[PDB]
């Protein structure tokens, strides 16, 4: 929390999870791949500055509410350079008709990817967005206060990055807004995803992955 | 887009729909009252939407689609705003003030009440201002459905929508600056405010999911007919 903006970025970049491969019907592959990415997400979350300062109870709650959103923005980020296609894994690249109630979700994921592409979303930016999702998704006294301080710190970092890129102050606030409004759509996709399922990772499973002290 | 920030706020403040009342004269009545109230607010919402800058510049079908996507979000943020200075209560109408336990009377309603009450609590501890609220409501209208529209006309709509969003963002920053916030505090509050929209989306989806467990959404032509004036 005392880290500089530059230290925050580098920490988050270093904390980035690996790209996994699909173990190989299509629903089993997407399920299995999601299950394996979950473990690496948990270990990513532990390295997000300020996260392990929360109680384990609250860490689990945040992960319970954020896990699908984080899977999805990750999917969308690496699918950027592959228009009309979703790169779940290097050996699992699917289009919208391979989705044929998954096509609607595929479509939404595809639109979000094109949005990122259009915005020319940078790696240093995406990684901040992912941290914000983790901390923001489940927050609805000392703990909520801490979460909001970390969120504020990431906001600073995002603004710093845009300043470094040479964007004017007006462009900074405008780009910040565009990025955060995208999180609304990711939230929506996660909701529909959870709906199209009804499954979820239990409290105990997440707590186990967290590998307590 | 020629509007200044001051002119943006003014237009949004004038576009504000009226505060409506529940009928004048029971837990078995609750859902009926909440449904009747929602239907009546919908009418004023369409009029409000038309007076949001840039909205009527859009095609009628894109206008319908934005409202199909955002109508429950808009209802809810209005409710949350009305309830801000009434801790533990949801002010659906000045004569319809409900709490948690009254929500219990309907299956799965207490969870939605809790989320709405928590959002009201968030607005409270942020000391959300009226000028900020109408900006946030406008953003919901323009942003919620824009990612679920490739035709050339549609590409032009999206660019227009994103440019109006940019302007509302400029308006939000302006308001926070006049209030005397530092630059750092301005971006920080802008972020905090926009993050709440994620949760409002969340609530709309949970609530939409309730409704299908029991006319539940406005039909295309219903919204069309109200939007498609002569
Ligand atoms: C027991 C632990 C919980 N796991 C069961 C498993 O349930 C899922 C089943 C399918 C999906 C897919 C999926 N898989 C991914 C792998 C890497 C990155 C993105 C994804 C997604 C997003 C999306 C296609 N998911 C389908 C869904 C949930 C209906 F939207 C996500 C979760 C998560
Ligand atoms: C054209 C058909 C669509 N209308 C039928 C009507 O269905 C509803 C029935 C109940 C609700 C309530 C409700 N009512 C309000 C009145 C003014 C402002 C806010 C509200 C809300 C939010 C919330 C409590 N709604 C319940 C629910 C299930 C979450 F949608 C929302 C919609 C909307």
């Amino acid at each position: 929390l005392s880290l500089t903006a530059d230290q925050m970025v580098s920490a988050l970049l270093d904390a980035e999870p690996p790209i996994l491969y699909s173990e190989y019907s299509m629903m089993g592959l997407l399920t299995n791949l999601a299950d394996r990415e979950l473990v690496h997400m948990i270990n990513w979350a532990k390295r997000v500055p300020g996260f392990v300062d929360l109680t384990l109870h609250d860490q689990v709650h945040l992960l319970e509410s954020a896990w699908l959103e984080i899977l999805m923005i990750g999917l969308v980020w690496r699918s950027m350079e592959h228009p009309g296609k979703l790169l779940f894994a290097p050996n699992l690249l699917l289009d919208r008709n391979q989705g044929k109630g998954m096509v609607e979700i595929f479509d939404m994921l595809l639109a979000t990817s094109s949005r990122f592409r259009m915005m020319n979303l940078q790696g240093e930016e995406f990684v901040c967005l992912k941290s914000i999702i983790l901390l923001n998704s489940g927050v609805y006294l000392e703990e909520k206060d801490h979460i909001h301080r970390v969120l504020d710190k990431i906001t600073d970092t995002l603004i710093h990055l845009m300043a470094k890129a040479g964007l004017t102050l007006q462009q900074q606030h405008q780009r910040l807004a565009q990025l955060l409004l995208i999180l609304s759509h990711i939230r929506h996709m996660s909701n529909k995803g959870m709906e199209h399922l009804y499954v979820v990772p239990s409290y105990d499973l997440l707590l186990e992955m967290l590998d307590a002290h």
